[PDB]
């Protein structure tokens, strides 16, 4: 049940991936201290629907109350845009950006029935060395995983490569040790948001062989403390680190090519090739 996309579906996925990247490029000048995540949601929703002629997937199909996910600091994923800071018991549920914050914006767009999914970290004003390291190492995990993708590679090499990087980081940088979130994984993506296979980001022995024409996400979540997470049972969605330390994530949607992969959600800012030859 893993789908191999045909040429027409690959072109529809290329368009949807570029649109998802373009939302992130568009929103960047609006991301700064004193801005609400609700404001960012309004700007993205209007851009996606009126300029791109596309659909925000979370709002329309997944039961999410907003168009984008905005995850600040100790929020791991699925942060909900809002206008006011609130609390889940003793845990902060932030909505307004401050100097020193880190923010993940997660974009999922549909254009002519095909999905593009991507996310990136934004550094708000003067961020600490520990928080910059977290963001940077999380991106390195994604980039090193991409360098492993080509036909014939077993899926477990992705999480094994990510975990190798984090173990090396931890050995070499005892001041800045990280853990890998286990509860959330990457996934096949195409005409449906959730397709096979499941792509875990820690060390594993999944024997599923990558094939040209497969499209899936890689989206490692790295914690500054321990790996565990807590789900917000009041809003149903927000995921927090269980220990309250920060968490960072980057995501791309990628196509397996004959010799490597194509990064459908590549941004103009990234020094990563759109097409990797990993052969
Ligand atoms: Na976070
Ligand atoms: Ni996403
Ligand atoms: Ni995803």
């Amino acid at each position: 049940s893993i789908k191999i996309k045909n040429a027409v579906e690959i072109e529809k996925m290329r368009v949807a991936g570029r649109l998802a990247a373009e939302v992130l490029e568009m929103i960047e000048p609006h991301v700064k201290a004193g801005v609400t995540t609700e404001e960012l949601d309004q700007i993205c929703h209007k851009y996606i629907t009126e300029v791109q002629g596309a659909i925000p997937a979370p709002l329309n199909y997944h039961g999410f109350p907003k168009s984008i996910c905005t995850s600040i600091n100790h929020i791991v994923c699925h942060g909900i845009p809002a206008s006011e800071d609130t609390y889940f018991g003793q845990i902060q549920r932030p909505a307004v950006l401050r100097d020193g914050d880190i923010l993940n914006i997660d974009i999922t767009v549909i254009k002519d029935g095909y999905h593009g999914d991507t996310s990136k970290m934004f550094l708000i004003g003067d961020v600490s060395i520990e928080d910059k390291r977290l963001c940077h190492v999380a991106q390195e995990c994604l980039y090193l995983a991409l360098k492993q993708v080509k036909p014939g590679v077993q899926l477990g090499e992705i999480g094994t490569t990510i975990e190798k990087h984090i173990k090396t980081n931890n050995k070499n940088n005892p001041r800045f040790k990280f853990s890998i979130v286990r509860d959330y994984c990457g996934h096949g993506i195409g005409a449906e948001f959730h397709e096979e296979p499941q792509v875990v980001h820690y060390k594993n022995s999944d024997r599923t062989v990558l094939r040209e024409g497969m499209i899936f996400t890689i989206e490692p979540m790295i914690n500054a403390g321990k790996f565990g997470c807590r789900l917000d049972d009041e809003d149903s969605w927000t995921v927090y680190t269980a220990d309250g330390k920060k968490s960072a994530q980057w995501e791309h949607t990628i196509l397996v090519t004959a010799t490597g992969c194509e990064i459908l959600t590549l941004r103009s800012e990234e020094s990563l090739p759109r097409i990797l030859n990993n052969a």
